[PDB]
């Protein structure tokens, strides 16, 4: 089970694609919902995502069919296409997935943020860092639902520096474009969802607290946080979840004026990666960093909830720490940081102590020795 969210709000989920092309925006939306009696949301909604996942894991596509047998009917606890809870403007998180991931795999985070009164746009990237993604070749294909699939690109070592940087730059543009789409929907622009879904986008009119925007992301998505902040001042702060810093260009490090929070796992991090995070530091800039004791890279994504404890540890999906305990720490510390730097009038300051790593299961800063 993916956990249900700790906040007072019920949670809805839908998908938005606009336009229908490989250059349009594709996102999964999590939002405070009016109702709590809908079907739960299908977690991995297409067989081709399983084919993509099997390629990312270095197996034959036929392992994809076995993963689909084991996991293809798994749901996540969000009310599919539930009406948006009316009467309040909601702050906005744009969420960026990791390498080999896609938009639906960070529902534990997306659901928890939404249960606290956030709208969450989990983008699906078309830079070929997703395990799989889809789009429509033209208007005809979109009408009849003829999906074109785009699979993970594997790189030779000589391509790494250049291609990861091209990708992080496209990822930032995709975050900015997703922001402009949501803001235009908030400002009443008619948008026809390229997906035929029973959630009217007109509900979102006048529903965004338009100055309260953050970008959050895991791993490749953590580097996406930083590139996005340096390029788009509409984002007011960022939270990098176990950032993979390698994609970033040398130019970005001195160019991040917004508050930035690094939330790390204990076992993922390494000196080259920590050195790049420290390069973001400057006396005039707000920076915070914590490490979750006993945690692994996968504690930030939904695979940590997908299996039992023993299989979980073996597959490196779980750490020594309990998965619910770890994600509560990451989500609560995130809520307190967002309250501080977005100026929210909520009770998230009860977790201010966590921003400073003051908890038995937190390390302030990093366990990683550099120099
Ligand atoms: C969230 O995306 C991360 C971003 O960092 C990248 N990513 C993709 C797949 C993966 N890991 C992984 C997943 C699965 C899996 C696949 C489908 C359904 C359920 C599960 C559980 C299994 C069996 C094994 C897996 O890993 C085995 C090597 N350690 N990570
Ligand atoms: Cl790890
Ligand atoms: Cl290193």
């Amino acid at each position: 089970k993916i956990p249900r969210g700790n906040g007072p709000y019920s949670v809805g989920c839908t998908d938005l694609m606009f336009d229908h092309t490989n250059k349009g925006t594709f996102l999964r939306l999590y939002y405070p919902s009016q109702d709590n009696d809908r079907l739960d949301t299908l977690w991995i909604p297409n067989k081709e995502y399983f084919w993509g996942l099997s390629k990312f894991l270095g197996t034959h596509w036929l392992m994809g069919n076995i993963l689909r047998l084991l996991f293809g009917s798994m749901t996540t606890p969000a009310n599919w296409n539930s009406p948006l809870r009316p009467g309040e403007k909601y702050p906005l998180v744009v969420f960026s997935h990791g390498l080999g991931a896609f938009r639906t795999l960070y529902s534990a985070i997306g659901i928890d943020l939404a249960s606290h009164g956030f709208i969450v746009a989990a983008v699906e990237h078309r830079d070929r860092s997703a395990s799989a993604t889809y789009y429509f070749k033209d208007q005809s294909a979109a009408e009849i639902g003829d999906k074109s699939w785009l699979y993970l690109r594997t790189l030779k070592q000589e391509e790494e520096t250049h291609i990861r940087n091209e990708q992080v730059r496209q990822r930032a543009k995709e975050c900015s474009q997703a922001l402009s789409l949501i803001l235009d929907i908030d400002h009443g622009k008619p948008v026809k969802n390229a997906l035929d879904l029973k959630f009217d986008m007109e509900q979102l009119k006048d529903s965004i607290d338009r100055e309260k925007i953050a970008v959050i992301g895991h791993s490749f998505g953590g580097a996406t946080v930083i590139q996005t902040l340096s390029e788009d001042q509409r984002f007011r702060c960022g939270i990098a979840l176990d950032a993979w810093m390698f994609p970033l260009g040398d130019e970005v490090y001195s160019r991040i004026p917004q508050p930035l929070f690094f939330i790390n796992s204990e076992y993922f991090q390494y000196p080259a990666n920590i050195i790049k995070m420290k390069k973001c530091y400057s006396p005039d800039k707000e920076r915070k960093m914590i490490t979750i004791r006993g945690s692994v890279h996968q504690n930030f994504a939904d695979f940590t909830f997908a299996t039992g404890k023993i299989i979980g540890h073996m597959l490196k999906l779980k750490g020594d720490i309990d998965s619910n305990v770890a994600i509560d720490l990451s989500n609560k510390a995130s809520l307190a940081f967002l309250q501080k730097h977005l100026g929210l009038h909520k009770d998230f300051d009860q977790w201010d102590c966590l921003i400073e790593g003051d908890d038995e299961n937190l390390i302030p800063g990093t366990n990683i020795n550099t120099t």
